[PDB]
């Protein structure tokens, strides 16, 4: 059971631009994903203080980065608030435009995070993303998308606690983001004060 | 009807740090605010996709820099989604502690947003705060501050719709910032690009 859904022209048109536009700066994406983990995982935690029932889920805040080579994928794992089926179709499916008239004058794409738009920026380096995800109010689901004007999204077995796992399929040239010293580098530049902890996974 | 509360112990630790650690860069209050400001827009923006009646209190979006040097007062103006009496008390009142854990290992205060406490911030500056706001489902409400450990909270007449208004009374060698050419620089250096529009008003 998959449904198939179109994205809305203005999101379609973002994709593009960050899949055509030449840009060799790809790597502020980790930075744009462990962002949006955090804004996620400030949500669980604020919603928390009033109603720890919350947390029954899982009590522990934080993020995975996992690399697995014979995939080629990098998994941005945290146990934030979480998607309902809706907010996956939405959320995930007017930042925009404003980033274009801002990309008009004199900005690039490394300021795509300030524009509620980050997560689009996994298609710098991503030719296939899944996310896999689970709210407090709601089952677990899976999105999917390659981009080309279409998503997916069916319910997930494999249970996780409450939170997000957001899976790149990485494009072939872009392997380096699954070399550890790469990982490091990239975390200690541009995410190297942040309220949660960042797990770094190693292979096997 | 006035109503005094206790800092949170570490919010008041924070606060103290703010007001008695030599920083020379404390221009960096700003961007904090306006970012505080853009979340709140983001926020009720969001919510009112699935529900538009919300924005019957406020169709527009937007962020108002408003200098009086009679009161010697900066207030920045959003018409986000606004704080309930609740909210007030605790979102006003451990990302703290991170932030000291990071404050430790080389991090300054300028990044004190990333730690979801650059509200506070507003103390570089300012000698007392007043935070008059209005969220869609209670009625408006008067939150105060000059630091030493509490805050009191009154509801507000002169009814603002949906929204908050920061204000600022400055300490009395900080009256820079109420100088146009002082506020341009630092919105174009630090929050040049953001997703709704900032009006800064001229005097008289
Ligand atoms: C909408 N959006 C980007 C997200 N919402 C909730 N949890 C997340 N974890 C990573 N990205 C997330
Ligand atoms: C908690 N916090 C900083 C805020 N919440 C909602 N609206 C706001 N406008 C400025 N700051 C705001």
């Amino acid at each position: 059971e998959v449904e198939t859904f179109a994205f809305q022209a203005e999101i379609a048109q973002l994709m593009s631009l960050i899949i055509n536009t030449f840009y060799s700066n790809k790597e502020i994406f980790l930075r744009e994903l462990i962002s949006n983990s955090s804004d996620a995982l400030d949500k669980i935690r604020y919603e928390s203080l009033t109603d720890p029932s919350k947390l029954d889920s899982g009590k522990e805040l934080h993020i995975n980065l996992i690399p697995n080579k014979q995939d080629r994928t990098l998994t941005i794992v945290d146990t934030g608030i979480g998607m309902t089926k809706a907010d996956l179709i939405n959320n995930l499916g007017s930042g925009t435009k404003a980033f274009m008239e801002a990309l008009q004058a004199g900005a690039d794409i490394s300021m795509i995070g300030q524009f509620g738009v980050g997560f689009y920026s996994a298609y710098l380096v991503a030719e296939k993303v899944t996310v896999i995800t689970k709210h407090n109010d709601d089952e677990q689901y899976a999105w999917e998308s390659s981009a080309g004007g279409s998503f997916t999204v069916r319910t997930d077995g494999e249970p996780m606690g409450r939170g997000t796992k957001v899976i790149l399929h990485l494009k072939e040239d872009q392997t380096e983001y699954l070399e550890e010293r790469r990982i490091k580098e990239i975390v200690k530049k541009h995410s190297q004060f942040i309220g949660y902890p960042i797990t770094l996974f190693v292979e096997k």
